[PDB]
């Protein structure tokens, strides 16, 4: 089975550097781009950059160009991201993943806790949290600052992250259910406006949902919507 394995936690000091690892298995490491993603409560997910492990070629989001360095070690099938000059602003969970929807695969993420006691497309989700009773409908909006469409296809996906589990693809290209996702989920929209629907909601559906566009670089994500069950 294909896996990306990341250590759970790194507790680190301001000003230090930390090297995060992503040990891959179950597929040819050299042949698939790997991406790294930062998660925070307020900013949702941020695309850091990506590496093609076969040759080591990298691309970085301008905002992380000095903070992150991506490398790949083909002899151990492991990708690494160094974060340098740590500050409190680096405390976050960092995932490695294959982000193209057809190869969707996520590691469980490494929590990096920096501890000292002392024209990109913007995606806006609405609401950012909601509680819905069992059996009822959850509806969540994602709006982009510019169109994410090309040739009649929307380059926008939705991701779900259930509590304690890695993120996973839920809907790709606006309206397609990923394999294995239940029929109670549905997605609509085009251009700049998209909507996720879940009905009837079940307990398993409690999760954080994120939209993402990959029409233009850098790939960007919404800030996340946390759905809970409203106990009745
Ligand atoms: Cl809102
Ligand atoms: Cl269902
Ligand atoms: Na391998
Ligand atoms: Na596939």
């Amino acid at each position: 089975q294909e896996q990306l394995q990341q250590p759970g936690t790194e507790l680190v000091k301001p000003g230090a550097s930390v090297r995060l690892s992503c040990k891959t298995s179950g597929y040819t490491f050299a042949s698939y781009t790997l991406h790294w993603v930062k998660q925070t409560p307020g900013q949702g997910l941020d695309w850091i950059g990506a590496i093609y492990p076969g040759n080591g070629d990298t691309s970085y989001n301008q905002k992380f160009k000095d903070k992150a360095t991506l490398t790949a070690d083909k002899s151990s099938s492991t990708a690494y991201m160094q974060l340098s000059n740590l500050t409190s602003e680096d405390s976050a969970v960092y995932y490695c993943a294959r982000l193209d929807w057809y190869f969707d695969l996520w590691g469980a993420g490494t929590t990096v806790t920096v501890s000292a006691a002392g024209s990109d497309i913007v995606l806006t989700q609405s609401p950012t949290s909601l509680a819905v009773s069992l059996g009822q409908r959850a509806t969540i909006s994602c709006k982009a600052s510019q169109s994410v469409d090309y040739d009649g296809d929307s380059y926008m996906n939705w991701y779900q992250q259930k509590p304690g589990q890695p993120p996973r693809l839920l809907i790709y290209a606006a309206s397609n259910l990923e394999s294995g996702i239940p029929a109670r989920f549905s997605g609509s929209g085009s251009g700049t406006d998209f909507t996720l629907n879940i009905h009837p909601v079940e307990e398993e559906d409690a999760a954080t949902y994120y939209c993402q566009q990959n029409n233009e670089d850098p790939r960007t994500f919404g800030g996340g919507t946390k759905l809970e069950i409203k106990l009745e």
